[PDB]
């Protein structure tokens, strides 16, 4: 192995999810997508052990024909990275295309109290 | 709402098919695609309300291999964008991937005066 | 063509393909597959005419779960790239999704010594 970079990169636990239970999560969230059905309402946090500044805001009601491009763009903003740093989205543990709709990922990956779950890290 | 960050996000109206009319763009636009059948021909046009620099060269003929994620870089250079400033491309208002090639943009898009008609923002 | 932009951007050759024989290539990669079956070995080159830095070190062990774009990111602090240089990475010259796997584009395109060969260019 000596000749090759060895290259070092699941434990993910959203407090939104520690602090308030299921069911107060999903009558928020279904009188969410009743009240505004043209949006998404997205829950992002920062992944465990990743270096990156905190997010000061974690709930966001997203249209959703945004991208995740567009939707990373936001995010870098409101954590002021600079434009040599990372970001990377995960959904259950996947980073999804970046011309994916935030609706698309909503219909496929929401959790049964209405938010769609999103983690970040700089690696 | 008050708990949520809400994020605020077809107006487009091409100049160039403003200032032409139909017949003259297919004229030009058949003649260039006799004579570069390996390249395609793109206009490029900033999109209402997007802060971001106007591009001084709207006409484009590009190699049909080239990707959209090449395209971004020239024209990002092209108006001389920072790099914590964004940039989106829009094919009839939609972004697409990074990775489809200028041709296959082209062979699914193109507009009968046979353009290829890209929209930009900054949001 | 006046009122056109005319962009301008298959004659890779990679140097550990030249310097080493493909039996001697293929011992090793055999031996890195066995020994860590979760991870995938690279080799990463930079294309002729690129003039963009060399990269320091060109073969990786790589996670099979880490996408393109988190290698686009470890590669691109490699070379110390600025954040307004492009980077950009072809397998089998076409440019892969973001959002790919390493082992799905180990699994699509590795060759018959094991190893995943990656060229990169700044355009």
């Amino acid at each position: 192995l000596t000749s090759f970079e060895l290259v070092k990169v699941g434990s993910m636990k959203f407090v939104y999810k520690e602090e308030h239970p299921f069911e107060k999560r999903r009558s928020e969230g279904e009188k969410i997508r009743k009240k505004y059905p043209d949006r998404v309402p997205v829950i992002v946090e920062k992944a465990p052990k990743a270096r990156i500044g905190d997010l000061d805001k974690k709930k966001y009601l997203v249209p959703s024909d945004l991208t995740v491009g567009q939707f990373y763009f936001l995010i870098r903003k409101r954590i002021h990275l600079r434009a040599e740093d990372a970001l990377f989205f995960f959904v259950n543990n996947v980073i999804p295309p970046t011309s994916a709709t935030m609706g698309q990922l909503y219909q496929e990956h929401h959790e049964e109290d209405f938010f769609l779950y999103i983690a970040y890290s700089d690696e």
